[PDB]
């Protein structure tokens, strides 16, 4: 991550772009496992092995409250969604697959966002 990712405070116009990124991932056909927090009745050990859970609804709450001060911090929470999934699930599970797909989409949208920031 370069000069501007780490450093640059997020402005109000930057926040309009982060909302748009987040809604694109929420609309993706492969987002379904990540839309809301993991239900412990589906995976009763999940919260004993994943130390820092994340999901897209918590990220939306944080975006609305202006939680994030730098782009790096938003990227960090998104990345955790995907890393948590690939650590918990085996490499041949549909959940692991979805993480693969959705992370590649995220990177495409994040590059779009960075390009838009300064011009
Ligand atoms: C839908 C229920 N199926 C499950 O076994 N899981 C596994 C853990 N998980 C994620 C997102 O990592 C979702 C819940």
């Amino acid at each position: 991550e370069d000069a501007m990712t780490v450093l640059t405070p997020l402005t109000e116009k930057d926040y309009e772009g982060l909302k748009r990124v987040l809604r694109s991932l929420q609309a993706h056909k492969m987002a379904w496992p990540f839309l809301e927090p993991v239900d412990p009745n589906d995976a009763p050990d999940y919260y004993g092995v994943i130390k820092e859970p994340m999901d897209l609804a918590t990220m939306e709450e944080r975006v609305q409250r202006r939680y994030y001060e730098k782009l790096t911090e938003f990227v960090a929470d998104m990345t955790k969604i995907f890393d948590n999934c690939r650590y918990y699930n085996p490499s041949d599970s549909p959940f692991y697959q979805c993480a693969e797909v959705l992370e590649s989409f995220f990177v495409q949208k994040l590059k779009g966002f960075k390009a838009s920031r300064s011009h």
